[PDB]
């Protein structure tokens, strides 16, 4: 039983020692959705993916200007034409296309000075927040830098000032390696917030996700797919969430040395209670050392 | 209504608002882990008792990038009767629960290794409640938790700019639901969760255990009132409530802007990748409306 902390989360977690507990988005029903931003391949009727506006946005894109107006961008990335397909089934190249699509939309949004952070995330399973069965992910552009981002900046800065190094650049030395690709490495975070949480860290120190090129997008697409399929097997296809942790749009040169983006995957295996809500501190039932060994021994035969 | 971002010194974080539309024997009975004390003192016909948690999150037997899992994890059995819910207990009986917390808090405070104590209650399996018997818990931590740090920072920034304690302005900053002799319940302005309710003491006090017997019964009544109204208006949803107090080593300098309170959160919805990734929440109901609906509810 012990408390562990990491510059990235900049918060203590308690470790105290597992399985899971057509449609308007399909090709042909495009008018059934909200205005399209673009698709892939470009303007092709036989599309592999498309990004559209979210019909009922959390933040409205039509309000550009103690409280702040709800302006922001809430877009939806339809990951496939086929309804029965799950992001995990798509081929490495097809995922890379999804990853490149994010980059594209991120670059467009970056043109607005009113935006300070963009959150790319994926929900699979109703209990994990996924309102629809069709494979899809989302993008939320916020006018403010979110708490996790602020905390991260603070933590990685404190660590950088004391060691002169970027915690994520030491992924293989600070965390527990599960798998590794050509440009990325997946690990079980040392001070992981959730049981069986997995981070996919780029091996090259880059401060923002959209700095990703086509070669790395396919290479990342493969590691992501491998991590999702192993999760699905070892944990019995549990619902899950993955989110891209990148830098704010106005990130400073001064912050660059210790700002390194990554992708977080969290399989839903348990909920929270009054302790968590009240403290912001979580209780992880499984150490990452064990999650690492289990995920390394899992096979897809 | 139209979307808005709202922030409050207490949470020190932005929440996104985007919209009466909402809705939803045993070993603890009079065999358990070591007892700390009971009420009335050492009485076989007890109303409540606090014991050790059989499978603690933090072990009390470890006193000393990582820190040993030392800490105190205790369980407060709120009643002898299994079928009773905290909400059914009379105002005086709850006050007893509240005084028992204070008692245990005072004992724990004797340890310099502890920096924060989290008192919380879980009702309903989906809300973290492992057992049906009415009970709450206490977790003593060797570190000051994120929400406490954030709150200290937010209420400090606000105090430096206005020279006032945000919670002392409960009636003016938030939306009043009900009021008792020494407390007032409100729908927080920048509430994290839909139908979130805060019960704020009217007297500026930095720590919960500074509460006396008169206020404990008066608070017991307001708390009971808020739980029963929630149960009615929302169709008996699971819920969580937690006491937000000051760190054990809170400084004199922090005192003017450190004001404790009790947070009640009815479980009406879960989170997704957006929340986990940003730490920012999406609230579907403004507090103005929560306030009006809770004020019109009748028991
Ligand atoms: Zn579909
Ligand atoms: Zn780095
Ligand atoms: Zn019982
Ligand atoms: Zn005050």
């Amino acid at each position: 039983p012990e408390l562990r902390k990491d510059p990235v989360t900049n918060r203590w977690v308690i470790f105290s020692p597992f399985k899971s507990k057509s449609c308007p988005f399909c090709i042909g029903r495009e008018q059934e959705c909200a205005p399209e931003l673009f698709r892939v391949p470009d303007h092709d009727p036989n599309w592999k993916l498309r990004v559209i506006e979210n019909l009922y946005p959390a933040l409205s894109r039509n309000l550009e200007t103690r409280t702040i107006v709800g302006f922001g961008f809430h877009d939806v990335v339809i990951e496939s034409p086929v309804h029965s397909i799950q992001l995990s089934d798509i081929d490495p190249v097809g995922i890379g296309d999804i990853l490149i699509a994010y980059k594209k939309r991120i670059n467009q949004i970056a043109q607005h000075d009113s935006i300070n952070y963009i959150q790319v995330f994926k929900n699979q399973g109703a209990s994990a927040g996924a309102s629809m069965s069709h494979s899809h992910s989302q993008m939320m552009a916020l006018p403010v830098v979110p708490p996790t981002v602020s905390s991260r900046l603070d933590g990685t800065k404190d660590y950088f000032e004391e060691t002169g190094k970027c915690c994520l650049c030491e992924a293989k030395s600070k965390h527990f390696v599960i798998d590794e690709s050509s440009h990325f490495v997946s690990v079980a975070p040392f001070a992981a917030t959730y049981p069986f949480e997995i981070w996919i860290i780029p091996k090259d120190h880059s401060s923002h996700f959209h700095h990703l090129d086509d070669v790395k997008a396919v290479d990342l697409g493969g590691l992501l797919k491998l991590m999702l399929q192993k999760i699905a097997k070892q944990l019995n296809d549990p619902p899950y969430n993955y989110m891209i942790h990148t830098s704010p749009l106005k990130v400073t040169e001064s912050q660059l040395p210790y700002t390194h983006w990554f992708l977080q995957i969290v399989p839903q295996l348990s909920g929270v209670g009054g302790f968590e809500i009240g403290t912001g501190c979580y209780i992880n039932p499984v150490f990452p050392e064990d999650v690492a060994k289990v995920m390394r021994e899992v096979s897809l035969t």
